[PDB]
């Protein structure tokens, strides 16, 4: 099965998932000199006041914080988007060292990690239908750099010891994802894909310009997770990022001047 190891990593995925070589793959490098301001783009509307987190799960490739998405509670609207997108889960990608870990890059700079807040377009009724549509998902991507601690991340870090291995989950209620958002909502946007198999070309990417700061101790705890299941040979969950893919016939638009 696919992964990030020595023999099943991103360069192998195309054998089982040929869309890996498609026209709309993610992530990409964001060339800040070529992305053009688009005065038609609106401010993002992030409405997380009513978010209901439920559970945290180590799925063998990352950990997902899952939300109740059975009604419009936490939603993303505005920006480049038409209609309403409901938050279903967030997760991160991160490195073995601070100098790598993000999926998107900015002028080729890799950040220590990247947070993905995943939302689906409610006009398609359920998530599984949305991933089959070119405008099915909106993923809000936020870079992490190592510096001061992020207070709103600590609840996540402290539960990680309880979900060390693949297939473990823990209850995770009452977590407020607003504590993971930088000050500014300036962004870049482009049409792309899921960055893990099945690599479906169903995502409107919204990547915030301003990174959040997390401490070295916080990220170190991410790196103590395991890709493997309980009892199996230990493989630290690090470097679970796909590198940048060809931009092809796409334009990256900026929300800011
Ligand atoms: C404290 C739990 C995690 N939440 C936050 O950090 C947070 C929430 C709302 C706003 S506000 N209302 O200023 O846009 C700012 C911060
Ligand atoms: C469809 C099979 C389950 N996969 C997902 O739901 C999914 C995959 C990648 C991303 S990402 N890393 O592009 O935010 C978000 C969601
Ligand atoms: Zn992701």
């Amino acid at each position: 099965h696919w992964g990030y190891g020595g023999h099943n990593g991103p360069e192998h995925w195309h054998k089982d998932f040929p869309i890996a070589k498609g026209e709309r793959q993610s992530p990409v490098d964001i060339d800040t000199h070529t992305a053009k301001y688009d005065p038609s783009l609106k401010p993002l509307s992030v409405s997380y006041d009513q978010a209901t987190s439920l559970r945290i799960l180590n799925n063998g490739h990352a950990f997902n914080v899952e939300f109740d998405d059975s009604q419009d509670k936490a939603v993303l609207k505005g920006g480049p988007l038409d209609g309403t997108y409901r938050l279903i889960q967030f997760h991160f990608h991160w490195g073995s060292l601070d100098g790598q870990g993000s999926e998107h890059t900015v002028d080729k700079k890799k950040y220590a990690a990247e947070l993905h807040l995943v939302h689906w377009n409610t006009k398609y009724g359920d998530f599984g239908k949305a991933v089959q549509q070119p405008d099915g998902l909106a993923v809000l991507g936020i870079f992490l750099k190592v510096g001061s601690a992020k207070p709103g991340l600590q609840k996540v870090v402290d539960v990680l010891d309880s979900i060390k291995t693949k297939g473990k989950s823990a209850d995770f209620t009452n977590f407020d994802p607003r504590g993971l958002l930088p000050e500014s909502l300036d962004y870049w946007t482009y049409p792309g894909s899921l960055t893990t198999p099945p690599l479906l070309e169903c995502v409107t990417w919204i990547v915030l310009k301003e990174p959040i700061s997390v401490s070295s101790e916080q990220v170190l705890k991410f790196r103590k997770l395991n890709f493997n299941g309980e009892g199996e040979p230990e493989e630290l969950m690090v470097d679970n990022w796909r590198p940048a893919q060809p931009l092809k016939n796409r334009q990256i638009k900026a929300s800011f001047k």
